[PDB]
């Protein structure tokens, strides 16, 4: 069947909307990105730390969030010439405003009943809560999807997501999935080029590629934001800005490769998703630093790297409806496998 | 199939838990009441008005609420020697901590995923939100149950709930259910017999029936708190109770007959259904209608609300509408609730 997925991460830049076909395999049919208004971003951020009148405030904020998500769905369906009746369900992550598994709770807003009302499509949402109820951390949820896509009996694979930070799913045959953070991804390269050039990121890693790595600075870094970095830059002589960028690229490449090889030395394939997959200069370094592995974008395996996360939530909607587990308890720490999410039906037919 | 219903109203005394059998009819198999600890009641009251750190406070409070609910569920099933496997679903209202349809939101807590984890039973919850999302008030929900129980496009009926106060669901041939308030119910009779003899209520209305309606007072009252009664009484004990009974009987019957003069049957639920003397006067004052307890239709008057929520779980799973749009103001009929499956472990 066909499923929509909606993901809005913690950076609050915007919402990913995806349409998948799910059968034997998972395939991306269409995708759509919608920016988040400054006002909505600011209002969500203010809910991410304790404050006054949170119940009412969250209620007003989630209504705007859902309206935006619904518009995003509408536009994708218009582009695809698809009726909402052709979509089995939307898997919506919602928007995390508090995550405290040590206190046994996780809070994602995004009024799924309202989302069902506005879209006319069944909504599956609230995926993390059952994992936390079963004693897990409620995160990360993507490794179960990584396993469904890429796990097999025969190959040691690492599925590497390079966003602001880097995280990996280790798919070792005959074993359960493992997952951990590898280190920084794009976070410092973004911050540096912003501080220096006003750009939000370094396109294709071209700026970095134009500079030369400074090995002294690199050693200091290996031994994450700007105040931290500035404290480092003061300890070294003035460097050209591009050399700093080149050095920051190498930091991520080395931190990732070192963490990956330490945990899975026999790794045969590293499959890279997230926006970092588009940083050509970074992909180049990762491949040089892991010469015994094939390092490639997930695009080469039929999953476009920018849309992996959104696709996971579409997939989680499918898992719910099929009553199959959606978590990976070895990674989340839950007592065992659980069906994740809650169903808010459109019910258009009355 | 069999369904559990879970209700915890805003008085916060305890949880009503019922077990129904649903087929062609709705029948009560068992019921259980679980008092709420003072500490939990206090913390919920504190979340019913705006205050600090609400997200985290509500999260931790609802964990306790759910643990209690799960205990109530396990206890009822134990009492019946019944495996949770025999139950299709729990319909859980949750606990209302904020309700503001004017700002298009309603908030019931009660972490249904945790409820499913602890009970091992599918949970349907969060019933009010889709009605609100469709432009309705999100309340009251019980008239949809009244309509399903007693509605048909051919007889004029009223379902009268007598609690502290009185409300009625009008079932008119063909029409969606409508509803309204009809003034006081048990509130004054309870207030007065408490103040006068320390009793919580007037059992069977026998105190009121031992007295005579003083017609002066009745006319005054007809022209609601304990000191409000005492204002009236000075300008003039069992006669008083009798006159309070008549007050409710007259105001209720007059409201009902204005709205549907054609009423053929008045079905009474709530604890007032047990007030034999009140029921007698209501029957005298609506002589064209048969006045009877819902118990005469297999629906125990004290357990309507719990039963309504087990029924709403059934309606969700049957893919049938759950709201009463002519009551709530919603755009039309909607499936109410969200499903949190127990699944496998
Ligand atoms: N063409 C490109 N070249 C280099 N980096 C790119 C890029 N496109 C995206 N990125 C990087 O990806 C980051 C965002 O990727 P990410 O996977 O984290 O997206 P997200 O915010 O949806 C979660 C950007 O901040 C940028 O550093
Ligand atoms: N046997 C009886 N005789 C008379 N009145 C009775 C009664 N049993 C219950 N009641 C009345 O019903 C009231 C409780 O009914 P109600 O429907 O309001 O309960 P609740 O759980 O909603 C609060 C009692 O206070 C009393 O007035
Ligand atoms: C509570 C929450 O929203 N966690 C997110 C967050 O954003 C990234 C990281 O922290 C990850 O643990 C998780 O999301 C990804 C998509 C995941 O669940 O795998
Ligand atoms: C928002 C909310 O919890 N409403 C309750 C409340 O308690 C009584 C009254 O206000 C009624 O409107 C409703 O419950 C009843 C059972 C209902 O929904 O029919």
């Amino acid at each position: 069947p066909r499923y929509l997925g909606l993901m809005s991460g913690t950076s609050l830049d915007g919402m990913d909307i995806v349409l998948i076909e799910q059968g034997d395999r998972t395939t991306l049919l269409a995708s759509h990105y919608l920016p988040m208004p400054a006002g909505l971003r600011e209002d969500i951020l203010a809910l991410c730390v304790p404050g006054p009148d949170e119940i009412a405030r969250a209620a007003e904020v989630e209504q705007r969030w859902v309206a935006l998500a619904a518009q995003g769905v509408r536009e994708l369906l218009l582009q695809q010439q698809m009726s909402p009746d052709e979509v089995r369900a939307i898997g919506s992550h919602g928007q995390t405003i508090r995550h405290e598994p040590a206190r046994h709770f996780t809070v994602q807003i995004g009024n799924p009943a309202l989302l069902a009302e506005l879209t006319g499509i069944d909504v599956v949402a609230d995926f993390r809560r059952r994992d936390v109820a079963a004693g897990g951390q409620g995160a990360p949820l993507v490794p179960a999807f990584h396993q469904a896509l890429f796990g097999d009996d025969d190959t040691s694979r690492a599925v590497l997501n390079i966003g602001g930070f880097s995280n990996v799913s280790l798919l070792s045959p005959g074993k359960p999935v493992r997952g951990f953070d590898c280190g920084p991804g794009n976070v410092l390269m973004d911050a540096w080029i912003h501080h220096q050039r006003g750009e939000h990121f370094d396109r294709d890693g071209a700026w970095a590629a134009s500079g030369q790595v400074n090995h002294a600075l690199l050693a200091s870094l290996l031994a994450f934001n700007l105040p931290w970095l500035q404290e480092h830059l003061a300890r070294h002589p003035a460097l050209p800005a591009a050399d700093i960028q080149a050095t920051l690229l190498e930091l991520s490449a080395r931190s990732i490769s070192e963490s990956l090889l330490d945990a899975q030395p026999d790794c045969e394939e590293v499959l890279v998703c997230g926006g970092g997959a588009f940083n050509t200069a970074l992909m180049k370094r990762l491949a040089m630093l892991m010469p015994e592995a094939r390092v490639a974008s997930t695009d080469e395996y039929g999953i476009p790297p920018a849309w992996m996360e959104g696709m996971a939530f579409a997939w989680l909607a499918h898992r719910f409806l099929e009553r199959l587990p959606g978590n990976c308890p070895d990674v989340t720490g839950a007592l065992g496998p659980r069906t994740l999410g809650a169903l808010y039906p459109a019910g258009s037919h009355h």
